[PDB]
């Protein structure tokens, strides 16, 4: 029933729903001569959708607003990127051209523009240090420290128990270590253990790339960190 890489051609998004005003979406990209499948959140906020998220680059993010309009039909007016990579900002200047206010840390609106990356508008307070923790409307936006990325959040969702872990958290089939270019792979299991302790009760944990599963996703990530570093 989640949906799986081979069943979504490039430029398509899927929805899919967690829970009563939770979503995932689903889309796909290449990257460096394979096709990846990538996960990001859409919470309902009264009237109006929260995104965390883009959909990995300009053309998926306008077919996951097209699908948004289409399924849901609540307007999207707010978007948080998890970190400052194209799989998480790739697509903010679809967002802004559509009328959404697009957020992200300070942090990752500073590497977005080192790495020549769209920019989100607005920055994030509070959230400097290691275990800051900030209310956004109706999730909790939680930095873990460093990990796959220095500057990466996760968001957890406390009317559904769901902990989006973004590309920090792995999904429980894959064994190899990806794309840790900018990852620190010594604090990273320590990263882990502070959304373990601030996240005790989560019943979903959804990683950036691949299947949901629950709080067996950290222990798993740590595992093949730790594997990778030996
Ligand atoms: C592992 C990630 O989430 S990194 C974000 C990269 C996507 C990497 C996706 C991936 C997933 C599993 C295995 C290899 C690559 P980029 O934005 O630079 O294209
Ligand atoms: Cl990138
Ligand atoms: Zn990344």
């Amino acid at each position: 029933e989640y949906p799986t890489v081979s069943e979504i051609p490039v430029g398509e998004v899927r929805l899919y729903q967690i829970a009563d005003g939770v979503w995932s979406h689903i889309a796909t990209q290449s990257f460096d001569g394979a096709v990846y499948p990538s996960n990001g959140l859409i919470v309902r906020d009264g009237d109006e959708l929260l995104l965390i998220d883009t959909a990995w680059g300009a053309k998926n993010t306008a077919a996951l607003l097209a699908e948004i309009e289409k399924q849901i039909g609540l307007p999207v007016t707010r978007a948080v990127s998890t970190h400052f990579h194209d799989d998480r900002v790739g697509g903010v200047d679809v967002l802004r051209a559509a009328g959404v206010a697009t957020y992200a840390s300070p942090s990752t609106r500073r590497l977005a523009e080192v790495e020549g990356n769209e920019i989100p508008t607005h920055s994030l307070e509070g959230l400097s240090s290691s275990g800051d923790a900030v209310r956004f409307g109706p999730v909790e936006l939680f930095y873990p420290g460093a990990a796959h990325s220095t500057d990466n959040l996760v968001v957890y969702v406390p009317s559904a128990s769901v902990l989006y872990g973004g590309c920090a958290i792995y999904e429980l089939s894959r064994t190899s270590a990806g794309n840790v270019a900018d990852a620190d792979l010594a604090e990273w299991p320590t990263s882990i253990e502070r959304i373990q302790q601030h996240y005790p009760e989560a019943q979903f944990v959804i990683p950036g790339h691949g299947l949901p599963g629950g709080l067996d996703l950290l222990k798993h990530t740590t595992n093949v960190v730790k594997a990778h570093t030996n």
